[PDB]
């Protein structure tokens, strides 16, 4: 075999740190890669050496496979792990690595190329004999052929069409012995949706739930399938929350899922770690092949919590390095046993209220949930970002992954709830509120959720706590104090103090007024939305005198008269005030009040504009008539004894020319009328 | 049976912190109680919410 002492990573993020960590235990060197800048990132602070690769766009960075290979050769690298994304699925890169002599980590290039095309892949599995639900059989040569194979090839009837998602030819015709309505439905589908007259028939499944078993193989002909998984929950083809132990799955089935999966991988030949994905209908009770991926998934640490080998913790990445080592395995499929249950959820730096659009901004304060064992449950968090970091728009929005291992499902789900609640980030809106809403009200604790489970409950979700009038009181107070000495040393005569804050909550401005009575800075009141009360407030140490973009992060205490007390860590800026406490997190936008403060001119500008002196001789006018002029460009240039003396009018609005180039004009002539755009 | 998610404590001192701790493992909410002032005390810095009740004498 070939010794390995240097490890190379392609991608960046959580996978970089994960690959780097175990490496320490195996006692192997590490190498990091980073784009323009991106040098303060954590992963590079974790490796032994890092190299800059070039411009931010993914074409420029992490796609120059030849340059990466040349750099690795110069470094005399032993192994490369592509990870997921970028060159994860590219057979040319793997072949070039093999020619260079470096041990590529993953499947051979032949498997990747074969699975690149869906038609040839499904051909291979059909030849292998695995139950596969195909996409098409022939064409609509005859309408009687539809009745011929309707009860033949596939009893379930999937009429549909050659293409297009309209699918009005379907009509949900699950009843066999249908011969006068299927042809009428197809012919009415052909109208206004002719496309190609060829029609394909398949089996139609009422329900769908996604399954995906894991597999592992050495290069000495020996492997063992890991435990199954579930990915029923996904929105817009994006993974949201998943469970390694498919609840409600019989043991016997588990076993069989393996025999089918091993047949397919052996047929194409496979080395390393991979995952086979199925599609399943509860009503039919059978699973049909949909797709496979020849690449390590992102969901690898999840399935790990439900599998132990020889009573020892399993490390998936470890074996992949050992597989690259050339050593053979040590365990049969038997040594592996499941223990308990676990659940996972992904947090995305997106805004749930909006069109789930990514946002980029500095990370102000990041609470870290307790990543230790307690009670009947294990909870962990893996994050590829830390304090002081900033999200890049080029990358996908992905902060951290939270997993709750437990002895029973209940324990696991309950654990997450509390953890999901505890983790807190300030600075960018996240979907963390959405995930908690997905966990509390939906009765998916039973364990039965379909592929389209998210679609129906969209009305129930997308809901957040209501900002109580009290929340404005602590939020408003923090912005003042966390900016200046408002209410500090203040003093007037025979009167009392007053200071107000305007919040632009939703599309309606909000005003909050704060004032004091007595000689007390401590005793304070409030009146928001016609609700009045009293409270006292005690601050903490003063921090962040520089009041930069991060501004001031301080803890606050508020004793309201009723009797309560509160603690609030407020990082306030001019744009917004963020308050985090037992209520949760809420950011209140401050009413924006900016509008070219100075240049606010509504003057008509009717006549006598950019008038030229006596000599005249206007020429070389470079402004189009009827075009807005707010900045002071040279509207007209007139020459008086070689005196260009450009007028440079700054009156806003479009300018209308009444003169032409080369025309001698009199003194103080109306060359143009600079009027407000009407 | 009846679900529990909020726990209330009457007294103050070592028992407050003890009752509060295990509560974290069961994953249950917590509430603290304190007399006049007595707000810097540890137990209130351990709970989720605290309420002032009134004058120092035990009658109050």
């Amino acid at each position: 075999e070939r010794k390995v002492e240097k490890l190379l990573v392609a991608n960046r993020g959580e996978i970089a740190c994960r690959v780097f960590r175990t490496c320490r235990e195996m006692h192997i060197r590490t190498v990091a890669l980073f784009c323009e800048a991106e040098r303060n990132a954590k992963h590079v602070a974790e490796a032994d050496e890092a190299v800059c690769i070039g411009p931010p766009p993914a074409v420029n960075s992490y796609l120059r496979g030849e340059h990466i290979i040349s750099v690795a050769k110069q470094l005399n690298v032993d192994a490369i792990h592509p990870g997921y994304g970028f060159l994860s699925e590219n057979a040319s890169f793997a072949d070039a690595i093999t020619r260079s002599g470096i041990e590529f980590i993953g499947p051979p290039a032949s498997a990747i190329s074969l699975m690149g095309s869906k038609s040839e892949s499904k051909r291979i599995m059909e030849a292998a004999g695995v139950p596969v639900v195909p996409g098409y059989y022939g064409e609509n040569q005859n309408v009687s052929f539809l009745a011929e194979e309707a009860k033949k090839v596939g009893f379930p009837i999937l009429i549909k069409a050659v293409s297009g998602g309209g699918g009005k030819g379907m009509k949900i015709v699950e009843r066999p012995e249908d011969f006068t309505f299927m042809l009428e439905s197809a012919k009415r589908e052909a109208t206004n949706f002719f496309k190609d007259d060829r029609v394909i028939l398949e089996r139609y499944v009422k329900r769908s739930r996604h399954i995906e078993c894991q597999i592992f193989f050495d290069k000495h002909g020996r492997g063992v399938f890991f435990f199954e998984r579930d990915c029923s929950v996904q929105r817009r083809y994006q993974k949201v929350l998943e469970e390694a132990p498919a609840p409600h799955l019989s043991m016997e089935t588990r076993q069989r899922i393996g025999e089918v999966a091993l047949q397919a991988a052996k047929a194409v030949g496979y080395v390393g770690a991979g995952t086979v994905e199925f599609i399943f209908d509860t009503s039919t009770g059978e699973f049909y092949f949909m797709e496979m991926n020849t690449r390590l998934q992102v969901e690898h640490p999840v399935t790990e919590e439900v599998c132990r080998i020889k009573g020892a913790p399993l490390d998936l990445v470890k074996l992949q390095i050992k597989t690259a080592m050339g050593k053979p395995l040590t365990f049969s499929q038997e040594d592996v046993t499941l223990v308990g249950s676990c659940i996972e959820a992904r947090v995305y730096a997106e805004s749930p209220e909006r069109g789930f659009l990514p946002e980029s901004g500095p990370l102000t304060f990041i609470r870290e949930p307790f990543q230790g064992v307690r009670g009947p449950a294990r909870t962990r968090l893996d994050t590829g970002f830390r304090e002081g970091d900033n999200v890049l728009i080029h990358y996908d929005p992905m902060l951290a992954k939270v997993i709750s291992w437990g002895r029973s499902r209940e324990e696991a789900l309950r654990g997450l709830r509390q953890a999901l609640g505890e983790y807190k980030v300030a600075g960018i809106n996240t979907n963390i509120e959405f995930l908690k809403r997905c966990c509390e009200t939906p009765e998916f604790a039973r364990g039965g959720v379909t592929t389209n489970f998210i679609s129906e409950h969209e009305s129930q979700l997308l809901k957040s706590p209501v900002v109580t009038p009290e929340v404005a009181a602590m939020a408003a107070t923090a912005w003042l104090l966390n900016r200046c000495d408002n209410w500090r040393g203040a003093f007037r005569l025979n009167s009392d103090t007053n200071a107000t804050v305007h919040f632009y909550i939703d599309d309606h401005p909000v005003e909050v007024r704060l004032h004091t009575e007595g000689a007390n800075y401590h005793k304070i009141f409030f009146s928001v939305w016609d609700h009045d009360g009293s409270f006292e407030v005690c601050s903490g140490p003063v921090t962040s005198k520089h009041r930069d973009q991060k501004s001031i992060v301080n803890d606050f205490t508020f004793l309201f008269e009723n009797g309560m007390h509160h603690t609030v860590l407020a990082v306030a800026t001019e744009g917004d005030v963020t308050v985090i406490g037992s209520f949760g997190l809420h950011q209140l936008r401050l009413l924006p009040l900016t509008d070219g403060f100075g240049d606010s001119s509504t003057a008509g500008g009717t006549s006598t504009k950019i008038v030229s002196p006596m000599p005249g001789k206007v020429s070389k006018l470079l402004v189009k008539s009827g075009d807005l002029v707010e900045k002071g460009q040279v509207l007209v240039i007139v020459e008086a004894m070689k005196m260009e003396h450009p007028v440079r009018a700054l009156q806003d609005g479009r300018v209308s020319f009444l003169v032409k180039e080369g025309e001698v004009v009199g003194g103080d002539h109306v060359l143009a009328t600079v009027a407000e755009e009407e």
